[PDB]
């Protein structure tokens, strides 16, 4: 399937991390050291030992990605035609998974995760029914699904990146022991260091032990696909790259209507080319009286993207696609916090329940005692209730 | 010479094209996006077209600022239409970023951001440094710190190799601007992080101070080229060996009491050349003050340059590499360049052109390093 071609590319990308990282961050720095004058070499006498340590760290990270790949390979059978090589974007995504894994599965990143948990968890425990059905769009490798399902909620994550999905199935189902894996997730960042040894900091993952998903006590599932495709409205939503009209997705959207008690968007609401599709989908999938909790920045992903996609409408009489627009820009609709909440309250029958602005929180941020990494984002937080 | 003038002409043309570029880049596709969404979602954003009209108006105003800077420059430069190189998208993007730079250096709103450095540098200079001392400011941008320090009676030389910066600088320093004479809209190219979309269209008055008591001058060129060592330095893109530059470097040795690097030490492909130049240009007993992040500009650049030697060759000299930590920079300065550590602070959060309005959710800024080292 097309799914299998994508998965193959990601698995090969995992297997090739070491070679790519050596080429990308190691080789030219050996060449740079070699090219400076002996006089300048003496100013940095430990540079070559540093580069040896950086190479060792790359090899360890390669061991992690190889283990994830082998785990995926125990359950996927290809075709000769379905094995396609990864491009450079695949390799960069694989390198950034180190940051994602640090963020979602290390003890050092606990406070960064507590920005959201410290606000959402008290609210859920006191005012929302465990057990409840919670949907988590753009769930990443799925830490939040573990935390919430361990409180007894039925948690469905949604994720369209196969990089994320493959790491996710590894971290959730491989039976990892607490602190089993040592990775070096900061070695691709060469900036902001007070002490260079911090860049080579070892990080143990996962920071939590395995716990069973038990029927009737909080489960986990995942829609692999685009959010709007999996759960969108079945009428009135333009078809695009992120919205298809095949029978499968029409059925998934039909069963998705009023199916969730809670939607939690966490660094997600700003990821799309049309946030209004996201708002429509949240209102569709939530029951009356359900709550949408959002936490994260408003850093619009396509703000500088001048690409265009193709959009259509579904003809009511024929059911066929119609009203073709092949010049639909990806940029646009970069809405403010106030306008998102105002659209929800005045057009989608929501009532504002909680709101906080300017919550400084990092994303995969180095958190050591002398950290000077980029401080993070000013995050917006709100809870709206459908009615 | 000729290359210099061609470069200046091209930057001037970029200024003249700001309006057309900004319309293409941030306006047109958003009108097309509004036009393309369904009528129901259009009803979700009823003020969007009024917003786009206000955005176009702001673009017009910023274009007026850039045209004024360009014509001021055009009172001294003549160029054939055919000899001018057409600006590329990087030139236009730098021109758009000048809005942020001008906000940072010439608005009242950016005072606290400038005060991260000023609150530490000014007391140190007043208490511990000679009156009318000679101060060098590498990568000085549009030159606000030169005005601030020269107004305290210090003789200030700025150094800046970007003609975007230089042209705006000569405008802000040498034209006849009155305080608050200009209205720009410096946040309109950022569509993210807004609590209120009106904040994106905030008008900003510049300049908050009159430029026209020490003197002020500027070396237009690369820092290491203007003031580097004359022996033992590799010839590169940022180091030339013409008799001009050899001469300037000869007159540069032990010519300055203070070097102030402000968001500069991380801009080059070889920070050791920067340290060599700082140690060279400072007198014994001179002060190097540094403030800023360690965000290395070429960390992800896989390009290579060409460097060679003369008595009186490598075509694969990478730009990346030597991304040194704070501790290692200070340790190289003290242990190899005869410096003594005098002051130091790490993790000073400070913005760079940060929107500072009442409901700001703009990126918080950088975790900055600060130090004072004394040559000996
Ligand atoms: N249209 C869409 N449908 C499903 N997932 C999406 C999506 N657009 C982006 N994503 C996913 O959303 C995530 C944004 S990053 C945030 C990951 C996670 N929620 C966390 O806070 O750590 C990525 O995993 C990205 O692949
Ligand atoms: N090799 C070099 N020689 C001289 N100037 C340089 C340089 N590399 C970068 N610069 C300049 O250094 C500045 C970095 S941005 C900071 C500008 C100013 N000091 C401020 O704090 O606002 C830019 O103006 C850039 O053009
Ligand atoms: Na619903």
């Amino acid at each position: 399937q097309r799914e299998n071609k994508a998965v193959a590319r990601v698995i090969i990308s995992f297997l090739k991390y070491e070679e790519y990282a050596l080429k990308e961050i190691y080789n030219l720095r050996v060449k740079k050291w070699a090219s400076i004058s002996d006089r300048q070499k003496d100013m940095v006498p430990n540079y070559t030992k540093y580069l040896a340590n950086l190479k060792a760290a790359i090899i360890e990270n390669g061991k992690f990605f190889r283990s994830v790949a082998e785990y995926a390979l125990q359950s996927i059978s290809f075709e000769p035609g379905e094995i396609v090589q990864p491009n450079d974007l695949d390799m960069s995504k694989t390198c950034s998974l180190l940051t994602q894994v640090y963020r979602e599965w290390s003890a050092e990143a606990i406070s960064e995760r507590n920005c959201l948990n410290s606000r959402l968890v008290p609210f859920l425990k006191t005012l929302s029914p465990p057990k409840a059905d919670i949907l988590i769009p753009g769930c990443g490798t799925g830490r939040l699904l573990v935390d919430l399902s361990r409180m007894g909620y039925n948690c469905e994550g949604n994720e369209f990146s196969y990089h994320m999905l493959l790491v996710s199935q590894y971290m959730l189902n491989a039976g990892l022991l607490q602190n089993q894996i040592i990775i070096y997730p900061f070695i691709h960042c060469f900036s902001h260091w007070k002490k260079i040894e911090d860049q080579l900091s070892p990080i143990k993952v996962p920071d939590i032990e395995a716990w069973s998903s038990n029927k009737g006590m909080g489960s986990m599932s995942i829609c692999a696909g685009s959010f709007v495709d999996c759960y969108g409205r079945n009428q009135g939503t333009k078809i695009s790259s992120h919205y298809t009209f095949s029978r499968r997705m029409q059925l998934s959207r039909a069963k998705a209507e009023n199916s969730k008690d809670v939607v939690v968007t966490n660094f997600f609401i700003d990821t799309g080319s049309n946030i209004l599709d996201y708002l429509d989908t949240i209102g569709h999938v939530l029951k009356p009286g359900g709550i949408w909790c959002n936490f994260g920045p408003l850093l619009y992903h396509f703000e500088n993207d001048h690409g265009v996609e193709t959009t259509y409408e579904v003809n009511p009489y024929s059911g066929f696609q119609d009203k073709i627009n092949d010049y639909t820009p990806l940029m646009g609709l970069e809405l403010s916090s106030d306008d998102i909440i105002s659209i929800a309250t005045n057009h989608l029958d929501f009532e504002l329940i909680r709101r906080e602005s300017g919550i400084l929180c990092g994303y995969g941020r180095y958190a050591g005692p002398e950290s000077c990494a980029m401080p993070g984002y000013m995050c917006h937080y709100w809870i709206l209730k459908s009615n």
